[PDB]
């Protein structure tokens, strides 16, 4: 590994083998499918809203998110980088697929497959990622930076569906080598959203951009078609001449055949045909090739970048709605325009790598935080580019143009629905603290819908009830899912009935008013577009105290987030959000001088407070509730409110005496009695110290719940003890002794180690460990 001189990774990276197999992954633990893709994964590439693309350490772009609120785990074979070398003086070179693994389809069989093991590495610090190859047979070392301009408080190119691939290569050897890189890729023009004749009417054309000093050459991939179908696009590759390389193409090269036709020319010399050809397919696969080739004398360096572009403009939701993707606004609706995307990324990658460096620094740089907690917190927001993040740029065949750009991120992909408020309570930290303008756009989408009225009925999962899918005054469960309507039908969520849920009101409040506070307490505007939504919530939930504490009752269901555990009476999870949100509305109410509802949520908070804490303080920690059989439990989750006061800055709402208590007993029962406090913090546990056995839930670990816990331990000086507790969920997800759920994080895991619905938005939260 001579490679790892010429190019700077950064420690904290995940680190794995190129064709590393883990013996020890995790599996899903209940008795519906759901997804399980493997622990073959990778970073993503792929802006917000563009579709995203799971390229794998393997190599294998394998993880399809480019349909929006899809996930389509599947290897297309001819989607690869190759190289050829030949040391000067030999007779033949050797060629060889950067791709561990072969098809299973018998195509490409004339290519050279299975990159042998231990033969390089795999980094990830999202956005960026690295392949190294160190092969006893490539005398010239190989590596590779790829990664998309994920930027924070950019709104434009962190849009852009687009990748960079920076190679860099080295001759550590004493004679001449000459080197090819090839990349190849396939027409996937039908390979989502078509329903006939997959491969008809594609073809592929080769651009020469050749501006003196900024020489491109690129494939555009598409379809005769002009019409405005969501399958209809382009893909492009290509690659910037640099000194001292030259380039070659394929422009048409048949995927669904034995491949010789492209690899006879590369495996000869790294040398392709220069062959134009924009005949139309039929029933053939077909994809382009990108080639450089160069003679790398000894000690020499090399640097040579790729680059992928995807205009696919159109997302369609199963509802029928037509959505233009938000890069669209930069590039174009037409859906001809990727050579454009490209071009802007060729030209314009070194500006974005030090724009990523120059956000990633701070931290990195920070010599108190450990390598483990630098690896979580950059690679867990994979899931904001990969959640099948929805981002419009105006419905198909609109007249009028918005101001606004409706966005969504899913739940995930086993619960198919769009900002589920009782999760994004938790996950939408990245979102206020690097892409505000974003969230406040999302908070506006939620106040709107709260006195909506859908008087329209659905039978409840959970126990077969009719109810009512929408009720004035409820904040909505979520705003609707990619298979019917997202942003116009709201509450998509049917296992429970979201109308009656005892923390979406609170936690509306309360991320209002998080999302003033976190965002400097100036944008006065936005308290005042959202103030009236503010007081209608906590009245409503003022009306469900059915009992005269205060308090909102739960009413001995799951009727809050966690959605199979009933809580019945006051809940410690309910009750101090309750009386969070009302100290959030006091400040409101001061801020935009309003006497008379600083003195009402004042009056409330005051009785609700006393009660809160003569209902369940223990003196120990803050019973579960007041009601359930199991309302002695200890609730990793209990003082939820809190935990958010100390984020908005609104004192103590329980006294920092029974805080401190509270968190010292859930570290030493819910942690460190739960596997040696080596995986995260159980939901529930009795307290004689065996797990609560009551709900599958309170047997859980919820990753999203234990990173917001890790970082109320934080803000209360708990140090050790959070990131202790954080430790175990980064070992889980990304070590070597964990279950092998790197970019794919669940909700969450149990005892055994297996796991509940992959690639969730709940913990993105690891990024309230980085609140000022
Ligand atoms: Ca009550
Ligand atoms: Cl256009
Ligand atoms: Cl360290």
């Amino acid at each position: 590994d001579k490679i790892s001189h010429k190019i700077d990774i950064p420690d904290s990276a995940w680190t794995i083998g190129i064709g590393e197999k883990f013996k020890n992954a995790g599996h899903p633990n209940v008795k519906y499918p759901m997804i399980d893709d493997s622990y073959v994964q990778g970073a993503p590439l792929g802006g917000f809203g563009a579709g995203t693309i799971g390229r794998t350490y393997n190599g294998g772009f394998s993880r399809w998110h480019l349909e929006i609120g899809k996930n389509k785990y599947t290897t297309v074979y001819a989607n690869q980088f190759s190289v050829f070398q030949k040391v000067e003086g030999n007779k033949d070179g050797v060629a060889q697929v950067l791709y561990a693994g072969e098809p299973e389809n018998g195509y490409l069989s004339s290519w050279k497959w299975d990159y042998p093991k231990e033969s390089g590495m795999y980094y990830a610090l999202y956005p960026n990622s690295w392949y190294t190859y160190t092969n006893k047979d490539l005398p010239v070392q190989l590596a590779v930076k790829q990664f998309s301009p994920i930027i924070p408080y950019n709104y434009k190119e962190t849009s852009y569906p687009v990748a960079v691939f920076k190679w860099t290569a080295y001759n550590p050897t004493n004679k001449n080598v000459d080197v090819s890189i090839m990349f190849t890729w396939q027409n996937m023009i039908g390979f989502f959203g078509k329903q006939v004749n997959v491969n008809s009417g594609n073809f592929n054309k080769i651009i020469k951009d050749k501006s003196k000093d900024s020489e491109i050459v690129a494939a555009v991939m598409g379809n005769i078609s002009n019409d405005n179908e969501e399958w209809n696009g382009e893909y492009s590759i290509g690659v910037k001449k640099v000194p001292g390389v030259d380039i070659s193409y394929k422009a048409k090269f048949v995927t669904t055949g034995d491949g010789s036709d492209l690899w006879h020319e590369f495996s000869k010399n790294g040398i392709l045909d220069n062959k134009d050809d924009e005949t139309p397919t039929k029933q053939d696969g077909i994809g382009s090739a990108i080639a450089v080739n160069f003679k790398l004398q000894p000690g020499q360096t090399i640097e040579v970048p790729f680059a992928l572009s995807w205009d696919l403009p159109i997302m369609k939701f199963g509802g029928g709605d037509k959505w233009y993707k938000m890069y669209t606004k930069y590039f174009g609706k037409n859906g001809k325009n990727s050579f454009a995307i490209l071009k802007e990324a060729l030209n314009n990658y070194q500006k974005w790598e030090k724009m990523i460096d120059d956000w990633q620094k701070p931290i990195l740089s920070n010599k108190s935080k450990p390598d483990w907690y630098k690896t979580a917190l950059f690679n867990e927001l994979y899931y904001l580019a990969d959640g099948g993040t929805a981002w419009e740029n105006g419905k198909v065949g609109e007249k009028d143009k918005r101001t606004n750009n409706m966005f969504g991120l899913l739940e995930c992909f086993d619960y198919n629905y769009y900002e589920t408020l009782d999760v994004r309570f938790y996950g939408s930290f990245p979102l206020v603290m690097l892409w505000p303008d974003i969230e406040k756009q999302v908070m506006r989408q939620f106040a709107d819908t709260i006195n909506v009225q859908d008087s329209s009925e659905f039978k409840v999962g959970s126990n077969g009830a009719m109810a009512v899918k929408k009720v004035q005054g409820m904040i909505p469960h979520d705003l609707g899912s990619s298979y019917a309507l997202p942003w116009i039908k709201i509450n998509a969520y049917d296992w429970q009935n979201p109308n009656i849920w005892k923390d979406l009101n609170s936690k509306y409040v309360l991320l209002v008013y998080r999302d003033y506070v976190l965002t400097g307490k100036t944008d006065k505007e936005f308290l005042k577009y959202t103030w009236k939504s503010v007081k209608t919530a906590l009245d409503k939930l003022k009306e469900m105290d059915k009992d005269n504490d205060g308090i909102p009752d739960n009413e001995g269901i799951p009727d809050q987030t966690y959605d199979t555990w009933s809580m019945k009476g006051t809940s410690a999870y309910c009750g101090s959000l309750w009386l969070a949100a009302l100290k959030a509305a006091q400040e409101i109410g001061k801020v935009l001088k309003d006497n008379e509802a600083y003195i009402k949520y004042n009056e409330w908070y005051k009785i609700a407070q006393q009660n809160f804490e003569k209902e369940l303080w223990n003196g120990e920690y803050y019973n579960f509730d007041t009601e359930s059989d199991h309302k002695d439990s200890i609730m990793a989750d209990q003082l939820a409110g809190q935990w958010y006061a100390d984020i908005l800055r609104l004192g103590d709402i329980l006294p920092k005496d029974h805080v401190q208590k509270a968190l010292k007993k859930i570290y030493e029962f819910n942690v460190m009695k739960f596997e040696n406090g080596k995986m995260g913090a159980v939901n529930g546990m009795r307290p004689d110290g065996i797990v609560d056995e009551s709900d599958i839930q309170a047997q859980e670990v919820w990753t999203g719940v234990t990173y917001a816990l890790a970082s109320f331990m934080k803000y209360r000086g708990m140090t050790e003890e959070a990131y202790n507790t954080a430790y175990g969920v980064y070992k889980m997800t990304y070590d070597k002794s964990g279950k092998g759920y790197w970019f794919r994080t669940p909700e969450a895991w149990t005892k055994d180690g297996n796991y509940r619905a992959s690639m969730y938005m709940r913990p993105l939260s690891i990024w309230s460990m980085e609140v000022n």
